[PDB]
C-alpha cells in the first residue's frame, strides 16, 4: 500500500518532496478519477489548503464540470472565460491570484476563500481541465506553485493519456 | 450559490438537518462524479470523519474503483469480496465495523483508520458501487449512520439514473 512522507518545512522543499510521491501514487492506476482523486488527498494533506481539485471541460457544453476536490462544497459548473478557472482556459496558461476580492470576475463558490491559483491540464494541445488551488489566506500563492504544480500538471497529463489507452 | 447550514450537535439531529440539503444540491447536476464530489465534501465538513468517499464498480474487472473521496490517499483497487467494501458488495447490504481490528478482512489503506461504514448503491438490481466512511476513533458508526447513510444511498442512486438520462 501506498503511504506518503513529508518532512520537509520550505514550500518548495515540500514540492519537490511531494511531487515524486504523487507521481508514483498515478503510475499504478489508469483510472482518471481516481488518480485525480489520489492527487488532490496527497495535495491536501501536504499543503493543507481550503480547497484542492479539478475542474474538467464539457465539450458539449463549453463548460468546466467538478470533479475529485478536498475543501468544502463547491460549484458544478464554470463557464468557458468566467471565473479564475475560466480564464485560466481561455488564456491557455496558469493564474495565480493573490486577493481574489481584487481580481476581475472570480467565482465565489465559497465565500471564505482570499486568494487561489489556477493550471491547466492538456491533451494534444486542447485544454481537457484545470487544477485549482485555493485559500484562506491571501496571498498563499506563487511563482514556487505555479511552477511546481505546472510540473504536477505534465505528470497528470501523461496519466489522462494513459487512461484513454487503456479502454 | 448553493450553501450548508450545520447547527445540530447530536449525529442523528446533524444526518436529519444534513440529508435534504444533500439532496438539494445533487437535485441540481447530472454529472455522476460531481455529485459524488460534493456529497463526500458535504459529509465531510458536517462530520468530520477520517474518510469519506465512493467506490465504484468496473465490470471489466470485477474490482471497485476509488471514485471522488475526502481525507488521505487510498487504494485505488479492491476485489469483489475483499474487505469491507468488497463484503458488502459481495453480501448485498451495508457493513457497519466497530473495531476493525476484529473484523475479518479489513483492507488498511490507512493505518490510522479504526472503525468503519459501508453502504452500497444499486442500479437495475446489481451494485454499482459503495459510499464507505472511516473513523479514527472505535464504534463511531452505528445503527444510526447505517439508517441515515442508507438513505443518502437511495437519493444517489436517483442521480446515477438521472445521469444516464441527462442529455
Ligand atoms: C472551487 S471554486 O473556488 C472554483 C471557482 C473559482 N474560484 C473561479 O473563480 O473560477
Ligand atoms: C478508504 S479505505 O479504508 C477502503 C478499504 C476498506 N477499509 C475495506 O476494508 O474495504
Ligand atoms: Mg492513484
Ligand atoms: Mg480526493
Ligand atoms: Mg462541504
Ligand atoms: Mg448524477
Ligand atoms: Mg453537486
Ligand atoms: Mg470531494
Ligand atoms: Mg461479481
Ligand atoms: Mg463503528
Ligand atoms: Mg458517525
Amino acid at each position: 500500500m501506498h503511504a506518503l512522507h513529508f518532512s520537509a518545512s520550505d514550500k518548495a522543499a515540500l514540492y519537490r518532496e511531494v511531487l515524486p510521491q504523487i507521481e508514483s501514487v498515478v503510475a499504478d492506476e489508469t483510472d482518471w478519477v481516481a488518480n485525480l482523486a489520489n492527487t488532490a488527498a496527497v495535495l491536501k494533506e501536504a499543503f493543507g489548503w481550503f480547497w484542492v481539485g479539478f475542474y474538467l471541460v464539457d465539450t458539449r457544453s463549453d463548460e468546466l464540470v467538478l470533479a475529485p476536490f478536498q475543501g468544502p462544497l463547491a460549484c458544478t459548473r464554470i463557464p468557458f472565460g468566467r471565473g479564475v478557472c475560466g480564464q485560466a482556459w481561455a488564456k491557455g496558461g496558469t493564474v495565480v491570484v493573490g486577493d481574489v476580492d481584487a481580481h476581475p470576475d472570480h467565482i465565489a463558490c465559497s465565500s471564505l476563500s482570499r486568494s487561489e491559483i489556477v493550471v491547466p491540464l492538456f491533451s494534444d494541445g486542447r485544454c481537457i481541465g484545470v487544477l485549482d488551488a485555493d485559500s484562506e489566506h491571501l496571498a498563499q500563492f506563487d511563482e514556487t506553485d505555479a511552477l511546481y504544480l505546472g510540473e504536477l500538471a505534465k505528470i497528470l497529463e501523461k496519466r489522462f493519456e494513459a487512461s484513454r489507452q487503456a479502454v
